[PDB]
């Protein structure tokens, strides 16, 4: 497992160095940014540290798994 996956091979296949799911998963890069970029910044977890009360990081344990932008049932 590495970065993006989306349930497939072409995607989940080598990207970031060793680590759990590789490529960490944050919410909106702290309270500051105002860079408007869908969701999360991504980079390289391999440990998914930091974390915060309102969650600023997450552990996927299965590749990027960024797909954090979702609205209503589906």
């Amino acid at each position: 497992i590495v970065c993006h996956t989306t349930a497939t091979s072409p995607i989940s296949a080598v990207t970031c160095p060793p680590g759990e799911n590789l490529c960490y998963r944050k919410m909106w890069c702290d309270a500051f940014c105002s860079s408007r970029g869908k969701v999360v910044e991504l980079g390289c977890a391999a440990t998914c540290p930091s974390k915060k009360p309102y969650e600023e990081v997450t552990c996927c344990s299965t590749d990027k798994c960024n797909p954090h932008p979702k609205q209503r049932p589906g």
